[PDB]
């Protein structure tokens, strides 16, 4: 095993969190550096 298979599901989650959590800061400093309500 159970520890085995619990490395095995923290590899994959650390893959698709780091991709996603740039998209979800990068949009919040274009909001941050650039006030439009088409970046809200
Ligand atoms: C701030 O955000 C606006 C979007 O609301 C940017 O306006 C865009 O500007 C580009 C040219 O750089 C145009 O091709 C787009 O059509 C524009 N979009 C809209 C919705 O008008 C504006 O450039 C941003 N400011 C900076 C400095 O990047």
């Amino acid at each position: 095993t159970i520890e085995e298979q619990a490395k095995t599901f923290l590899d994959k989650f650390n893959h698709e969190a780091e991709d996603l959590f740039y998209q979800s800061s990068l949009a919040s400093w274009n909001y941050n550096t650039n006030i439009t309500e088409e970046n809200v």
